């Protein structure tokens, strides 16, 4: 079962939890800080977007230090480029994630508002590096046993660009479907932070009802989905969007009204269902940011700025690895992980 797992002799006792496209992670006992840790195998490096999804993770994690957000502290490779076909992080050890959970758990509003809290709080953090994680999603959420909130997975984070962000209509993307933004099959490349919140949104109604709230089965069909409940775009909101066949589209439809939130979560809080809205709003410019979601009165018995950190060294324009080769990437991969060999 647990293959090639080749964790050198500090770690042991290995056990799979769950799988990916290019690698598996497994429980294992560390037998330097006697504590049980998580460990994930890498085999990126024959394809360059994985190379490149890799690297991501590993600058920004290494840079991050936050409670709800997963940590890497050990990489395991081989000590020369040649020899290194796979690499192997060491990150915090949790029971579950929330896709999990969804499945067969149904979640008491505490439970909601608790884990809501988490997920912004370190997103906060996130978004204080002018970095966006841009693929939140249950499965991406990991928690423990006293219900600890962990997002991992940096794999497609970027760094904040909204200067270069308007794109054309139906621009092809790599986000989870269900938990992308309107604006993102309209006229955005994701490069702004209301990306991630609109996602929070979306995992704030599923936390609700244990299902996704807008399923669609395609590209367009997402769309279609969160009109389908938002209603027509007012037009204040329509002439902020410039691209004609964006525009046009949405002339195109018919006229749909709001499907009240109350509605659709009959035994929903009121005051989750206020945020729900403020966070599921169309217009990107007037959906709500991270810090007015933690300030806002369903959050209120967790809410505390001062014990609500941000990002010591915020990330500067785009790391530009969208056009470096896998050979390149492997590299700097390679020079990136140094610091945790032992000759080092
Ligand atoms: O980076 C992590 N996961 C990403 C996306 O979730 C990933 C999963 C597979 C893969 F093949 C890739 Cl490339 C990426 C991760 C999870 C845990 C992790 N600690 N404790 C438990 C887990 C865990 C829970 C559920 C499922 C798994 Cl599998 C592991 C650490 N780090």
């Amino acid at each position: 079962r647990g293959q090639v797992f080749d964790v050198g002799p500090r770690y042991t006792n290995l056990s799979y939890i769950g799988e990916g496209a290019y690698g598996m992670v497994c429980s294992a006992y560390d037998n330097v800080n006697k504590v049980r840790v998580a460990i994930k195998k890498i085999s990126p490096f024959e394809h360059q977007t994985y190379c490149q999804r890799t690297l991501r993770e590993i600058k920004i994690l290494l840079r991050f230090r936050h409670e709800n957000i997963i940590g890497i502290n050990d990489i395991i490779r081989a000590p020369t480029i040649e020899q290194m076909k796979d690499v192997y992080i060491v990150q915090d050890l949790m029971e579950t994630d929330l896709y999990k959970l969804l499945k067969t758990q149904h979640l008491s509003n505490d439970h909601i508002c608790y884990f809501l809290y988490q997920i912004l709080r370190g997103l906060k953090y996130i978004h204080s590096a002018n970095v966006l994680h841009r693929d939140l999603k249950p499965s991406n959420l990991l928690l423990n046993t006293t219900c600890d909130l962990k997002i991992c997975d940096f794999g497609l984070a970027r760094v904040a660009d909204p200067d270069h962000d308007h794109t054309g209509f139906l621009t092809e993307y790599v986000a989870t479907r269900w938990y992308r933004a309107p604006e993102i099959m309209l006229n955005s490349k994701g490069y702004t932070k209301s990306i991630d919140i609109w996602s929070v949104g979306c995992i704030l109604a599923e936390m609700l009802s244990n299902r996704p709230i807008f399923p669609g089965k395609h590209y367009l069909d997402q769309l279609n989905h969160i009109l389908g409940i938002l209603g027509s775009p007012s037009q204040e909101d329509l002439n902020c969007i410039i691209n004609l066949k964006a525009r046009n589209y949405l002339l195109s439809l018919p006229h749909k009204n709001k499907v009240p939130w109350n509605r659709l979560f009959p035994n929903a809080d009121s005051k989750a269902l206020d945020l729900l809205d403020k966070m599921l709003t169309f217009n990107p410019h007037k959906r709500i940011e991270v810090e007015q979601a933690l300030a806002h009165p369903y959050l209120e018995q967790y809410y505390d700025p001062s014990d609500e950190p941000i990002a010591e060294a915020p990330f500067k324009f785009d790391m530009e690895l969208d056009d470096l080769p896998k050979e390149k990437l492997k590299e700097l991969i390679f020079e990136e992980t140094a610091r945790f060999q032992p000759g080092y």
